[PDB]
């Protein structure tokens, strides 16, 4: 049970308005037949254009949700939707296009999925919530066979070209006019009750119902993301490496030793209380404090509420203290924490638009995150940048050019002049903090924080 078998059995109730008669008994052998897609017995990975929900998962990054709305059935022109907001209409003969030919279509649905997907994944996967019409237009813009590479590299082919009778992945796709061997999954098939807009609603008010096919294609990849990351955790399934991932992830552990240890060296609280992950270790181990841990997964439907973390009777006083909520998001933080927030609507490829305006997070793990709220932090300042060091002005072991910071708390800048090693280190960790800001994550802290207090720490 590694692929969907074309055997199993395709529910047709949710197509029959569209194509009234169609057989009850029906499998994905015959719909794919019944689509235009002769398959002619083939071992070339490609068994099934159709995909399990668990493959569909492990491609979150390729969903493009799909759908068809019939306009007016090859008399008729078909207004094409997708999740990309793009709206294309076909004819026979919320970016709303107007009436052109399939064969001037076709291509834009390989540039635009190119330039989606070029740096997210290796496939597209057509989510869909099927009513008849999206299955009939894919053989006007798809193209299947066996399992190719790229004409220009070695990455798996995407796409086809009937000029050139060559294939191409999303990067050298250009000119192309064929989405070849795309995959797709049909969200019908998962028992829901009731229509799309009806189901859709029960978990998201972002997502409002123009009319348009686009409308559709969003609400359609936004109850999927719902089902799969939502209501669903698999925090076990890896996604390959796309980007800065490692560096995000790097920095990310460098900005919260740094911002713990500077907290608790001007502040001197006795006892942190370390809210989040369970699995997580003291950021600061040589720190003088109490570390007294709290175990709470990242939520990912809606964020914690404070009330229900803290209270319901642990060192009980959650105001004794500091607070540290890295990653771990709630409705309101209490005056007296260091906060690292996750903001859903940062613009990445490890970033894909979520449910009821949260965003669903990819670095090596699927995070769905509960939407960016300013009011969470009403009680907290914005962190700023500094970089504090106690460590000996020692080079040990790349030029320099003399480094002039308020910003770098150092014993060196305390005298006047920054050495050569704190300046490879201020500017190594303002690159891993500005990699981390940028990767979307911002610091929040109690209104007494001053850096002022750290330049007395070296006496
Ligand atoms: O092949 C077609 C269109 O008709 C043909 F004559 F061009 N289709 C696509 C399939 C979708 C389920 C019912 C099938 C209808
Ligand atoms: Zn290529
Ligand atoms: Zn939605
Ligand atoms: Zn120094």
């Amino acid at each position: 049970p590694t692929h969907l078998s074309v055997d199993t059995k395709f529910k047709t109730e949710g197509l029959c308005v569209d194509i009234p008669g169609i057989p009850k008994d029906m499998t994905y052998r015959r719909l794919i037949s019944m689509m235009g897609f002769k398959m002619n017995y083939q071992v070339n990975g490609y068994p099934n254009m159709f995909i399990t929900r668990e493959e569909a998962i492990r491609h979150v990054r390729a969903w493009i949700g799909f759908d068809v709305e019939g306009c007016h059935g090859t008399n008729l022109p078909l207004q094409l939707g997708f999740s990309t907001g793009v709206n294309l209409v076909a004819v026979p003969t919320p970016l709303m296009y107007k009436g052109l030919p399939w064969n001037v279509v076709r291509i834009k649905i390989v540039q635009m999925l190119s330039d989606t997907l070029k740096n997210l994944s290796d496939r597209v996967v057509f989510v869909l919530w099927a009513h008849g019409f999206e299955l009939t237009s894919m053989k006007y813009f798809v193209k299947i066979g066996p399992e190719r590479t790229c004409c220009l590299c070695d990455r798996r082919a995407t796409c086809f070209s009937t000029a050139s009778d060559t294939y191409a992945c999303w990067h050298h796709s250009i000119g192309f006019d064929y989405v070849y061997n795309p995959f797709m999954i049909d969200v019908q098939q998962w028992g829901f009750t009731g229509n799309l807009q009806s189901n859709h609603d029960l978990y998201c008010q972002v997502h409002g119902n123009a009319h348009v096919a686009s409308c559709d294609a969003i609400m359609t990849r936004c109850l999927a993301v719902h089902e799969c990351f939502v209501k669903r955790v698999d925090w076990t399934i890896e996604y390959p490496i796309i980007g800065d991932e490692l560096k995000i992830n790097a920095a990310c552990r460098k900005v919260q030793h740094m911002v713990v240890k500077a907290a608790l060296l001007a502040d001197k609280f006795p006892v942190l209380h370390d809210i989040g992950n369970p699995k997580a270790i003291k950021c600061v181990p040589q720190a003088d404090v109490e570390w007294k841990f709290y175990d709470a997964q990242p939520c990912s439907d809606k964020a914690y509420k404070i009330e229900e973390l803290f209270y319901s009777y642990h060192s009980d006083k959650f105001t004794d203290g500091v607070c540290l909520f890295w990653n771990c998001n709630v409705d309101r933080y209490p005056a007296n924490s260091i906060v690292c927030r996750f903001d859903t609507r940062v613009l990445s490829n490890l970033n894909l638009p979520g449910c009821d305006g949260g965003s669903l997070y990819v670095n090596k793990h699927a995070f769905h995150t509960p939407a960016f709220d300013k009011s969470a932090f009403v009680n907290l300042k914005q962190l700023p940048f500094f970089y504090y060091s106690d460590s000996p002005c020692e080079s040990h072991g790349i030029d320099y050019v003399p480094l002039k910071s308020a910003t770098c708390i150092t014993r060196c800048n305390l005298g006047g002049a920054v050495c050569r090693h704190h300046a490879n280190e201020y500017r190594l960790y303002l690159d891993a903090y500005n990699m981390m800001i940028s990767a979307g994550f911002s610091l929040w802290v109690y209104k007494q924080f001053d850096t002022y207090n750290l330049w007395n720490t070296f006496t």
